[PDB]
């Protein structure tokens, strides 16, 4: 028993770690067989990226302008591409750390494991998810563009996230590994605002299923409610609208708890009317919306 | 910026996980050199563990009954000993991947990642503190027996925890890399109540200096506090009493915001009378206590 924001084991992701310097920036890559994957705005100086034109300011840079270190050994660059937001360099050695891998776009609601990069090397790793607004709330600095984000089924690594940018507010936003944004978020130094950070209502209530498995049961209630009756109150409170769907795919952990999911929601509706009164619900005195109904299972399973 | 319970990098630590069998009970071990360790109950049965004799246990195994498997290749066992609660077992082969290592014995306030691992094979990382009375909220379930806290500095992995036991309060108890066991406990099934868990306050300060530095500044206010006038407030609150040794190592994080200590000391006493008031801070509503300042200045500097 126990509940904790849990994330993968980083090894087979600090393997593909590398450095990559184009001019006088440097910031991470990903280096997975013959290529090596990083932000595209490693060619900008801070300058360039109030108003970048990438295509112009990729026409002044050749194979030999983009430098790649893995560990401490140089990597030999012998072709260059830009994808969407990303580049990627051909290498013409091939990653013998690469482990077997996936480029996916995940939804908002998933969440994903981040190994925060610095020069390439690994700082830390921690969980988070993608909020419905495609933003991210990571912990990153300077230097940590390049970073990714991954999950893994048994030795396959799916990447899913890109580290391209810190927002005004001290969000994150990035891409997936072709180069395209979660988000309307654009890699330039202008004013972007992120939406509504709404609360994943699936993923509370997969939360509260994990508090209910592990001895946390002060906030069952004696109610029960309707996917539409629940919805109003989800509304009220910047919850997601809860669908059958999201019912279906917590169908698990009603039946390992024996709670039907409108109880559930029952039970979660009385938490957001009356709130916590000062108690808590897995350590934590605010509802939790990043743990998926499947990193519930998987937690309280032990898959490795 | 942006804040997270970041845990360190795995990798060095997934490659030292092997599965240790003993009869019918299979837990995990740590392979370091030609040694590995691994909780001395997995010579027990489950009803051993009502009143184990582990010294006349093991007399009844040999070298051959002890099951070591790496990966998927079997490991020869050479020799056995018991130091403690933990069982040394010798292999014929080095661990090919073994870091540079030290085992050190922690104290409480003091935090580590955990490399959750079933049949010697890793699930997550998370982190977690030595509670001041030496248990550790963790997330384990059945098998994790042997799992590993760490720190990592640079190259060097510090092995500070090795899994042996959950509490029926759903806390966990372990050892060190020596066998010794953090606090009170005994490798035994029997009645074993945790003490208070009072909240590490000099975590706490760090915490909010972690938020001035992020951005969340709402609870700073006009006040100051002493030592001694603090402390009548963190005794009822059952916070650890702060030393002038807390004070000191708190100095950097101080020197950073430009907020003495004791100004941070009243902003936490404002916070402990007056309660969060449905406000948050890192997006906690509670108080967070699992960074040292050794964790906020590593994160919000980039250490890698
Ligand atoms: O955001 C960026 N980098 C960072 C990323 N994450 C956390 C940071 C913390 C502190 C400083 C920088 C951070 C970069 C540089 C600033 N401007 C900018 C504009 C557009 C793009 Cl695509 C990238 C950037
Ligand atoms: O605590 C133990 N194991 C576990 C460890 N962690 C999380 C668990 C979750 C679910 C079931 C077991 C778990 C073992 C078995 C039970 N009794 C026992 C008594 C003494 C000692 Cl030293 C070990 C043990």
């Amino acid at each position: 028993s126990g509940f904790r924001k849990m994330a993968f084991p980083s090894g087979k992701v600090e393997g593909c770690m590398v450095q990559v310097t184009c001019g006088t920036t440097t910031l991470n890559g990903l280096w997975l067989d013959d290529v090596v994957y990083c932000p595209r705005h490693v060619i900008c100086t801070s300058e360039d990226m109030l108003n970048p034109n990438y295509e112009d300011l990729l026409i002044r840079k050749s194979n030999h302008n983009f430098l790649v270190q893995a560990g401490n050994v140089q990597l030999r660059v012998i072709g260059h591409s830009m994808q969407n937001c990303v580049l990627k360099l051909k290498v013409d050695t091939a990653n013998p750390k690469t482990p077997k891998y996936k480029f996916v776009r995940i939804q908002p609601g998933q969440t994903f494991s981040v190994l925060a990069c610095y020069n390439g090397s690994p700082s830390g790793v921690y969980q988070c998810a993608m909020r419905p607004n495609f933003t991210i709330k990571g912990s990153f600095l300077n230097g940590s563009c390049g970073s990714v984000g991954f999950n893994i089924d048994y030795d396959c690594v799916s990447f899913c996230y890109m580290h391209h940018m810190e927002l005004p507010t001290g969000v994150h936003a990035g891409t997936d590994l072709e180069g395209n944004f979660y988000g309307p978020f654009v890699d330039r130094q202008t004013a972007q605002a992120a939406g509504t950070d709404t609360t994943i209502t699936v993923n509370v209530l997969a939360w509260l299923y994990a508090a209910v498995i592990n001895g946390d049961r002060w906030f069952l209630n004696r109610f029960t409610t309707t996917l539409n009756d629940f919805n109003l109150v989800a509304m009220k409170y910047n919850y997601e609208p809860l669908t059958q769907d999201h019912v279906d795919i917590l169908g698990p952990l009603s039946a390992q708890t024996g709670i039907a999911v409108l109880d559930m929601c029952a039970s979660l509706k009385e938490l957001l009317q009356n709130g916590m009164n000062g108690r808590t619900i897995l350590g934590s005195a605010l509802l939790e919306d990043e743990f998926t109904p499947f990193d519930v299972v998987r937690q309280c399973s032990g898959v490795t």
